[PDB]
Parts: structure tokens; C-alpha cells; sequence
């Protein structure tokens, strides 16, 4: 199977899925690979090819550093690139209906990891079964992360700010111009990520360059008010100042620090990329997005704020236990390996480790919002309420006020709670419904009966797609033919969310109310 694009030939591959077939197309360039001096700048249109370009493997991942806190450990390494790091890295994938579709709506997922980490070639982010279960197009895309997709001199050129964002577009515009000959429905397109790749989606509304590239946006666990989700124009100055000094590269003409960065190799980059803050946590985000005033023109607040972004729907959701999964980062007394009961004072450690710039009575006030026990007997208290309050303030709470915001404006949206902990996660179970453990059920992978999956995950991974793909196609994430509960919408007043699980599917409303009025009225002022 050979498609034309408008840059050249490309041959695609046979999948064999659930008795039936897909067709894959692994590792078209969409951009002029960012080397030399490249690197760092804006990704760069492609020339086109005169040959057959083979999409039958995925490409290189781009540049990064691995997690080995837990070499062996499926839980983590799971996360970690599954091909060769190289700068040489811009390329996307797309698997199609077999037989080809007539006017397929295109599903492009962003993938997240901090905006330090991450690649589409990942088991849980294969397209193969939305493909062949929904009929839709699925295409993912690696982008740039860390220092060599986010290093910042704003106004700058040489560094921008923002490149890994602006290869996630330059794919949505390929999808724009090359989508129709693979059966797909430019017009019909939804961008879907989680965590930082949530967060990207959502910098996609704000984005007038983007606006034109997208129908609708699924938000997993993320969205751009998150605390670690956006960088200041101070804070990305000194990052990439600090890094110049840590490479070698201060220099006082900022073009020729560029030109000395543009001289070291990926590894000396990667390597000194933890330093350039003082004080790092487990969420760190040394190098992220910006306001460069091009693919970001103001600060995000204010646009959401006061109005300023792509006017359709969205799909917003978290999951249970977004915060359990970073205290085994770093937290003292905890550990994947035993149960985790903390002290009281390791609880105070644990704060001071989440949240060190806060000053004193900063971090007393999360103290007494969250350590008032329902028993103060319960030893598992304070554990739970440190990852409670790494959730809610990292995570849920931006989520529930982006999508509150989001809806003043007068657009549907549609707010989940998942709370489904996979029969499979390799991690303990006092972190529960962990961060990141919704994509393989959004992707179907339970429906795959070899997999070992309960029979109730493959009926809830079931519903699950077929609520995606209808937000997709229609808008509206019903399952309208097996007496599902109806999905109601997100209302700034009354605030009703679906729940996501096995046993009873549930219309609930005001999420995490009395903790998100702390984290979003109380916790920013100090
Ligand atoms: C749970 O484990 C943590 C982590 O300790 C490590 O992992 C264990 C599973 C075991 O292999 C230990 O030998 C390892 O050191 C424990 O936290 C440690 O506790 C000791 C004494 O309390 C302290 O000296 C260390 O600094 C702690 N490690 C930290 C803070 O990272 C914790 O006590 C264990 N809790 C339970 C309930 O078993
Ligand atoms: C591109 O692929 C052509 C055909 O490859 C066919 O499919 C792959 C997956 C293998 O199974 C191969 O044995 C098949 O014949 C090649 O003929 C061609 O040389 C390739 N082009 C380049 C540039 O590598
Ligand atoms: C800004 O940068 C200052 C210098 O940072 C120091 O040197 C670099 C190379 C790193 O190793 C870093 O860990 C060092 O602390 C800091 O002193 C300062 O705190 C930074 N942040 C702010 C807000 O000023
Ligand atoms: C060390 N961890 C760095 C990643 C990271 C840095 N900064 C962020 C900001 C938001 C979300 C994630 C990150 C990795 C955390 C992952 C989380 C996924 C589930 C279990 C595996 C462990
Ligand atoms: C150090 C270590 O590997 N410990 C134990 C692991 C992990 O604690 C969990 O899988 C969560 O990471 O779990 C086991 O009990 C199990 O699942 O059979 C086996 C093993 O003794
Ligand atoms: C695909 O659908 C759009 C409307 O969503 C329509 O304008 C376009 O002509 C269609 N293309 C086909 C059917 O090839
Ligand atoms: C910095 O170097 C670049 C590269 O030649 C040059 O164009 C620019 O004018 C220099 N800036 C200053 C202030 O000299
Ligand atoms: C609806 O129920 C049937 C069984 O009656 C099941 O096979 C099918 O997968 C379900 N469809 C969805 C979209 O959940």
C-alpha cells in the first residue's frame, strides 16, 4: 500500500487486529530534521523526496533522559523510550482503517512526560485498535522536549522558546494538507494528550497559529494553569543562562552562547539539564513552555481568562490518585516497595520537598487543610493526604478550573473522574488510580483478550472508546446504544462530571470542592 503526499511516496504496513486489518504508516518526516544549526530554532518545512519513503518502523525518539530510579521495574520503564534517541527526531505516525476510509474523522494524540520526556512509539500509545474498533484516524507525532524543544532567550530566533510546541504544529498543519489522501477528514480532527501532552492541547487553544488545525480537544490530566505546566520569561532566562555556564557557553553577545550550545553534543546538554534550577522537585519542569509572543502572545491566565481561545468543545478529565505516583520520587518514608505509613513529621518533609520555594506558613496552610482526620487514629493518613495534595494541586484542581473557565465562554464541556486501578499495574496498591494508568483504556488495549485484562476492563475500555471517538466525530462523548449513563455537561454552576470505573457509572457533581477553593483562591496568594 503506497500513498502520495505532498512531499513524496510513502508505503505503509498490514496490521492483523481483532480478526480484521489496519494499515500503519510508522515514521513519516514532517520537518527537516533540527541539527546542526538547527537546533534550538523553529522546526523547518521538508523538501520534498523523489523515492518511496518505507513507514514501516517507528522513528527515533527525540533526545532525553531516561527514568532509572527503578531499573527492571516495568512500572517506570514502561515510560521510557522504546527507539533510539537522536535530535533527529521529527516524524509521525498514522494507522489507518482497512479498508480505507472515505472521510475518517483523524484523532491526533500528543503524548505527555513533563515536557522533558516522552515518544509517540510507546505499546500503550498504538493507534491499531481505535483504528479498527471506531474507524478513525489515528496519527501521533514526537516532538522536542527538554532544553533542545523549550531552551528560551525570548525574542531570540537561535532559541525562541516553545520549538517542541511548534513541531506538535507543523504535524496538525501536515495533517491539513496530507490527511485526505489517507482517507481522513481534515475538517474533522481532534487533538487528544495527557498530562504534559493535556497541557500542549490546551496551549493549542490558546494558539492563533493553531485554530485553524483542529475541530475539538480531549484533556487527560493536564492543562496549561497547571503549576509546572508553564515557564516565566525570568525563570527561562536564568535556565538557559545557568545551562550556558554549566556547558562552557557564557558568553556576553546571547547569539554566541546559542553558537557554543549549538557545539556541544546532545549528551552534555541532557546531562547538565537537571541543574539549572536550585531547588528541584519530582515535577520539575526545567525547560517548558513560554509566553515568546508568537506561538504564545500573552500570558495564558489572561487569555483564559478574559476569552481568548479556540471557541468548541472539549473532553476534560483526571484520575483518582494523580499525586501517589511522585511520591516515590523523593518523598521520605516512601517507597513502591512497602506500604508508605508516614509520620506526621515525614509528612512535613514531604511538603518541603513539593513545594520548596513556599514560605512557612505556606506550607502550615496546606498542613492544616489536609491533616484535619476524619480519625486521627487511621496511620494511613498522612500518607494519603500527601498525595492528595500533590494531585489536587498539580493536577486536578488546574484541570477543574481550566475547564470551568473554558465554559463560561459558552462551549460544551464534558469533565470525567476516572477511578478504575488497572488489574495489571505493576505499581503498589496504596498508590491506586495512578497518573498516566487511563491511557491504555482510552487506547483499547483491554480490548485485546490475549492480554490477560479482567472482562469488566475490557467492557469499561470498550465504553470508553466509543465516548472518545463520539466527542470526536459528533461532539457529544454518549455511548447511545447499551442504556449508559448520559454524559452531562460541564456547567460553571452546577459542575456535574461522569465517573469512570467497573461497577456503577455515576453522574457526580463539584469535584474536590473544599480543596480546590484552597489551591485556587487561598494557595496562590502566598
Ligand atoms: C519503606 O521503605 C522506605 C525506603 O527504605 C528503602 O526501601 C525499603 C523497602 C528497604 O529496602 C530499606 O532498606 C531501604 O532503605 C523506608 O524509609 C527509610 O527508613 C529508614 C529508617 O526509617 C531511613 O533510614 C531511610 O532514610 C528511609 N528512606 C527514605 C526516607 O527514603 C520506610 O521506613 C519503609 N516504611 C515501611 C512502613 O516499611
Ligand atoms: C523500501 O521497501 C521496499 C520493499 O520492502 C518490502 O517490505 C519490507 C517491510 C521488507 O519486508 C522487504 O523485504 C519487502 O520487499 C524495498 O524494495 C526498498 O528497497 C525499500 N527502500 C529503501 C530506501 O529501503
Ligand atoms: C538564578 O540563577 C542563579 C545562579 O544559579 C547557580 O548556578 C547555576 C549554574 C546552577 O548550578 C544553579 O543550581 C545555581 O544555584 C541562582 O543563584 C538563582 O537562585 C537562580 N534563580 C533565581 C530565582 O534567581
Ligand atoms: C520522575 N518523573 C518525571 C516526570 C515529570 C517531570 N515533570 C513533570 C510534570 C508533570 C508530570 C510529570 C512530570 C516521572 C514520573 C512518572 C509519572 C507517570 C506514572 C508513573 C511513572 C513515573
Ligand atoms: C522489591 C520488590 O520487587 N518487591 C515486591 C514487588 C513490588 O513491591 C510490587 O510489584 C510493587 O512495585 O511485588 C511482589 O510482592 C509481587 O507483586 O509479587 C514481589 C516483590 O517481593
Ligand atoms: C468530508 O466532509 C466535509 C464536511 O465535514 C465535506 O465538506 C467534504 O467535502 C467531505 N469530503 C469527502 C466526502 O470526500
Ligand atoms: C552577536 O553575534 C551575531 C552573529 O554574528 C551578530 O549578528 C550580532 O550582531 C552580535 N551581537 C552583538 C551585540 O554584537
Ligand atoms: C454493547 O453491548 C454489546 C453486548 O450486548 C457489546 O458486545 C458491545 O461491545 C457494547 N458496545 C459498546 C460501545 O460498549
Amino acid at each position: 500500500i503506497i500513498i502520495a503526499t505532498k512531499n513524496g511516496k510513502v508505503r505503509g504496513m498490514q496490521l492483523t487486529v481483532f480478526g480484521g486489518t489496519v494499515t500503519a504508516f510508522l515514521g513519516i518526516p514532517y520537518a527537516q530534521p533540527p541539527l546542526g544549526r538547527l537546533r534550538f530554532k523553529k522546526p523547518q518545512s521538508l523538501t520534498k523526496w523523489s523515492d518511496i519513503w518505507n513507514a514501516t518502523k517507528y522513528a527515533n525518539s527525540c533526545c532525553q533522559n531516561i527514568d532509572q530510579s527503578f531499573p527492571g521495574f516495568h512500572g517506570s520503564e514502561m515510560w521510557n523510550p522504546n527507539t533510539d534517541l537522536s535530535e533527529d527526531c521529527l516524524y509521525l505516525n498514522v494507522w489507518i482503517p482497512a479498508p480505507k476510509p472515505k472521510n475518517a474523522t483523524v484523532l491526533i494524540w500528543i503524548y505527555g512526560g513533563g515536557f522533558q520526556t516522552g515518544t509517540s512509539s510507546l505499546h500503550v500509545y498504538d493507534g491499531k485498535f481505535l483504528a479498527r474498533v471506531e474507524r478513525v484516524i489515528v496519527v501521533s507525532m514526537n516532538y522536542r522536549v527538554g532544553a533542545l524543544g523549550f531552551l528560551a532567550l525570548p525574542g531570540n530566533p537561535e532559541a525562541p522558546g516553545n520549538m517542541g510546541l511548534f513541531d506538535q504544529q507543523l504535524a496538525l498543519q501536515w495533517v491539513q494538507k496530507n490527511i485526505a489522501a489517507f482517507g481522513g477528514n481534515p475538517k474533522s480532527v481532534t487533538l487528544f494528550g495527557e498530562s504534559a501532552g493535556a497541557a500542549s492541547v490546551s496551549l493549542h487553544l490558546l494558539s492563533p497559529g493553531s485554530h485553524s488545525l483542529f475541530t475539538r480537544a480531549i484533556l487527560q490530566s493536564g492543562s496549561f494553569n497547571a503549576p509546572w505546566a508553564v515557564t516565566s520569561l525570568y525563570e527561562a532566562r536564568n535556565r538557559t543562562l545557568n545551562l550556558a555556564k554549566l556547558t562552557g557557553c557564557s558568553r556576553e553577545n546571547e547569539t554566541e552562547i546559542i553558537k557554543c550550545l549549538r557545539n556541544k553534543d546532545p549528551q552534555e546538554i541532557l546531562l547538565n539539564e537537571a541543574f539549572v534550577v536550585p531547588y528541584g522537585t519530582p515535577l520539575s519542569v526545567n525547560f517548558g513552555p513560554t509566553v515568546d509572543g508568537d506561538f504564545l502572545t500573552d500570558m495564558p491566565d489572561i487569555l483564559l481568562e478574559l476569552g481568548q481561545f479556540k471557541k468548541t468543545q472539549i473532553l476534560v478529565g483526571v484520575n483518582k490518585d494523580e499525586g501517589t505516583a511522585f511520591l516515590v520520587y523523593g518523598a521520605p518514608g516512601f517507597s513502591k516497595d512497602n506500604n508508605s505509613i508516614i509520620t506526621r513529621k515525614e509528612f512535613q518533609e514531604g511538603l518541603k520537598i513539593f513545594f520548596p520555594g513556599v514560605s512557612e506558613f505556606g506550607k502550615e496552610s496546606i498542613l492544616f487543610h489536609y491533616t484535619d482526620w476524619v480519625d486521627d487514629q487511621r496511620p494511613e493518613n498522612y500518607r494519603e493526604a500527601l498525595g492528595d495534595v500533590v494531585g489536587d494541586y498539580n493536577f486536578i484542581c488546574p484541570a477543574l478550573e481550566f475547564t470551568k473557565k473554558f465554559s463560561e465562554w459558552g462551549n460544551n464541556a464534558f469533565f470525567y473522574y476516572f477511578e478504575h486501578r488497572s488489574s495489571k499495574l505493576p505499581w503498589p496498591e496504596w498508590m491506586g488510580v495512578m497518573h498516566g494508568y487511563e491511557i491504555e483504556f482510552v487506547f483499547g488495549l483491554p480490548l485485546e483478550r490475549r492480554d490477560q485484562y479482567t472482562k469488566a476492563e475490557e467492557i469499561l475500555s470498550r465504553s470508553i472508546v466509543k465516548r472518545w471517538a463520539n466527542f470526536a466525530k459528533y461532539g457529544n462523548p454518549q455511548e447511545t446504544q447499551n442504556q449508559s449513563t448520559s454524559w452531562p455537561v460541564f456547567k460553571s454552576t452546577e459542575q456535574k462530571y461522569l465517573t469512570l470505573n467497573t461497577e456503577s457509572t455515576r453522574i457526580m457533581t463539584k469535584l474536590r470542592a473544599q480543596q480546590c477553593r484552597f489551591w485556587t483562591s487561598f494557595f496562590p496568594k502566598v
